[PDB]
């Protein structure tokens, strides 16, 4: 069989846990191997959601691996290198944009899309519900709502 995997990781700092494992390990192939190709391939997007495909032939075990890019906000802000608020969202409106996101792209989970929105809506200087986007998201990254 052939297996063809689309997952969205953090550019270089992949893990073994999941998705990569949950997704890989099945398919019987060196989990840390492609862990390591996928941390190779995404050197330049350091930190960054980064789509992948992993490609499995299941008899054989070889696999390859197809990179995407991250969003033009996050290669934006690694140009800029190296504060202030201008529009405001609510958090319906937030998943609102992120099913249409996830519809278009089974590959993100609803929590990696939401993510993605929150990231950009940072990107932007807009506040979801009047706070900030990075303060918005450990309070999903806690585990704390499910019920918006
Ligand atoms: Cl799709």
């Amino acid at each position: 069989a052939k297996e063809v995997v689309e997952v969205l990781v953090t550019g270089g700092r992949a893990t073994a846990g999941p998705p990569l494992g949950p997704a890989i390990g099945p398919l019987g192939v060196n989990v840390m191997q492609v862990v390591k190709e996928i941390n190779e391939k995404t050197k330049d997007y350091e930190g960054m959601q980064v789509p992948v495909k992993v490609i499995v032939d299941t008899e054989t075990r070889k696999f390859e691996i197809e990179v995407g890019i991250p969003p033009t906000t996050a290669l934006i802000k690694k140009e800029l290198g190296i504060h202030e608020v201008v529009g405001n969202l609510t958090l319906e409106q937030v998943i609102k944009i992120a099913k249409m996101k996830k519809d278009a792209m089974l590959s993100y989970t609803l929590k990696n899309a939401v993510k993605e929105v929150l990231g950009t809506c940072g990107s932007m200087g807009v506040t979801v519900e009047g706070k900030d986007p990075k303060e918005v998201q450990k309070e999903i990254d806690a585990g704390v709502y499910d019920e918006y």
